């Protein structure tokens, strides 16, 4: 009887701390359209939800069902909270202006549904999102989304697996709270989270070894042949960002989506797929780098842009950096 749920864990903390209560407003709406996606993701093949939508994005990705259905209950949630101003969507090709009367002062960048790939074979899915006060004084614009990821004022996903998991970061650090189904609320289960310092998870695709640079390369020869004599590391990739970041944060190592001889800036996007779970892995005390620069300190010009990214346990990004630079 004492339910320490998302919402009571971000309104306390900020008690002794004058703010406007609109965070708590806007993280209350968007675990609404979290629960909503959760219960259609669950029933989903009974309710016909699997399949392509009919349409191609931004991106060039191939739109799902579950795609414009989350992609309609996250912006209608956070248009109704008052307390946002600019929407970016993955699934929209221009960043969506709040009307006056509804606007507050927070800008969000969001993937509705990620890891689209492992809809139909039941893998685990997410949501994804990073938040930002609007810092002009001009007319609300696409331009208020186009900040670098050290701005973020919070950012998180939501993780649709074996149970559902709402994984937020915000400038004291990262708290894991999960979805009971029996009354619809998110519960504090992991208090400030911290990445392990060293793991023994390499995450990637393999299946682009023929694109690899030279540094990914020797890197992931170095897991498999560890020039010490310690053991391999073992090997996971699920395919679905979310599922692969939040093994990352709890069971530490690290996740790559790097360039490569094909994709210059590699896959994922940056406002709404690299920038929060880079903002997640620094407030747990890991490290989000392209191979080059921090993800965070990218200032962008393009909403959709892409961004490699290789993230996780401080170590293990820091040996792959020094690969990187001694290539270089
Ligand atoms: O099939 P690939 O190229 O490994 O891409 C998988 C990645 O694509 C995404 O689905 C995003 O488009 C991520 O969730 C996942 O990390
Ligand atoms: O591109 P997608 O799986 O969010
Ligand atoms: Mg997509
Ligand atoms: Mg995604
Ligand atoms: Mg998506």
């Amino acid at each position: 009887t004492n339910i320490v749920t998302l919402t009571r864990f971000v309104m306390e903390e900020g008690r002794k701390a004058r703010g406007t209560g609109e965070m708590t407003q806007l993280l209350n709406s968007l675990c609404t359209a979290v629960k909503a996606i959760s219960t259609a993701v669950r029933k989903a093949g009974i309710a016909h939800l699997y399949g392509i939508a009919g349409s191609t994005n931004v991106t060039g990705d191939q739109v799902k069902k579950l795609d414009v259905l989350s992609n309609d209950l996250v912006i209608n949630v956070l248009k109704s909270s008052f307390a946002t101003c600019v929407l970016v969507s993955e699934e929209d090709k221009n960043a969506i202006i709040v009307e006056p009367e509804k606007r507050g002062k927070y800008v969000v960048c969001f993937d509705p549904l990620d890891g689209s790939s492992n809809i139909d074979c039941l893998v685990s899915i997410g949501t994804i999102f990073g938040i930002y006060r609007k810092n002009s004084t001009d007319e609300p614009s696409e331009k208020d989304a186009l900040q670098p990821g050290r701005n973020l004022v919070a950012a998180g996903y939501a993780l649709y697996g074996s149970a559902t998991m709402l994984v937020l970061a915000m400038v004291n650090g990262v708290n894991c709270f999960m979805l009971d189904p029996a009354i619809g609320e998110f519960i504090l289960v992991d208090r400030d989270v911290k990445i392990k310092k060293k793991g023994s998870i390499y995450s990637i695709n393999e299946g682009y070894a023929k694109e690899f640079d030279p540094a990914i390369t020797e890197y992931i020869q170095r897991k498999k042949f560890p020039p010490d004599n310690s053991a391999p590391y073992g090997a996971r990739y699920v395919g679905s960002m979310v599922a692969d970041v939040h093994r990352t944060l709890v069971y530490g190592g690290i996740f790559m989506y790097p360039a490569n001889k094909k994709s210059p800036k590699g896959k994922l996007r940056l406002l709404y797929e690299c920038n929060p779970m880079a903002y997640v892995m620094e407030k747990a005390g890991g490290l989000a780098t392209t191979g080059k620069e921090a993800v965070l300190d990218i200032v962008p010009t393009d909403i959709h842009q892409r961004a490699p990214i290789i993230l996780g346990s401080p170590e293990d990004v820091t040996e792959l950096l020094e690969i990187y630079q001694k290539h270089a």
